[PDB]
């Protein structure tokens, strides 16, 4: 009926309108990296910034550089299956009356090179929301190849082929950009800090080692 929308970047802390559920989520099957350039928000055309995208398991395993980078920051290194990849984010439910607005959610945020995808995802959540997640899973009962319950969700992704994709990039390379860039929405550092704040408000303790190393390195450049 309605749609579930994954948030892994600014949708976490600047939500879509009219959601009726917002469930903190361990999202399996994707890694989140600041491998998308921003030219209208957190940088400029001549001096782009860096914003978040998600990379699916099937793309990670196809490039040695992606796989080594994911293994560098994963507690499950060397990863063996999509379930080994974890991105901490949220999932929103948008009722049918408003579902068609999903196709316009990027009009107020990072947007160049992002495309809308529908994917079945294995999610986990905290004790406070387990029952709510369980009800969500029971509406369109779906299971993956391993027998685990999955949720049909929409997500905006900067895929590996998009014009703004800049990966793979090391934390040092990305941090050097984040530490100096800004655009009409404010500094690229503020974008990173808001994401870190939003994840800290949402304890599930599962932590994002890539984002921690990225922020530590950006702080070293800013010091």
């Amino acid at each position: 009926s309605g749609i579930w929308v994954l948030g892994y970047g600014s949708l976490i802390y600047k939500p879509p309108s009219h959601y009726t559920h917002r469930i903190p989520a361990i999202i399996h099957g994707f890694a989140r990296r600041f491998w998308q350039s921003s030219t209208d928000h957190r940088g400029t055309p001549a001096n782009p910034g860096r914003v978040a995208t998600l990379i699916p398991y099937e793309d990670i395993i196809r490039q040695t550089a992606f796989l080594k980078n994911v293994n560098l920051y994963s507690e499950s290194a060397p990863i063996q299956d999509p379930d080994d990849l974890v991105t901490i984010g949220v999932v929103y439910y948008i009722p049918p009356e408003h579902a068609q607005e999903v196709r316009e959610y990027l009009n107020v945020r990072e947007q160049n090179g992002y495309t809308l995808h529908e994917v079945e995802v294995h999610l986990e959540t905290n004790r406070e929301h387990e029952a709510e997640l369980g009800e969500a899973l029971e509406q369109l009962p779906r299971h993956n190849k391993s027998g685990k319950r999955v949720l049909l969700t929409s997500v905006y992704i900067g895929t590996i082929d998009n014009e703004a994709f800049v990966g793979p990039e090391t934390v040092d390379e990305t941090a050097k950009v984040i530490a100096v860039s800004h655009g009409p929405s404010g500094s690229n550092y503020e974008y990173l800090a808001k994401l870190e704040q939003a994840l800290a408000q949402m304890p599930i303790r599962i932590t994002d080692h890539y984002l921690t190393a990225l922020l530590e390195t950006v702080n070293k450049y800013r010091h």
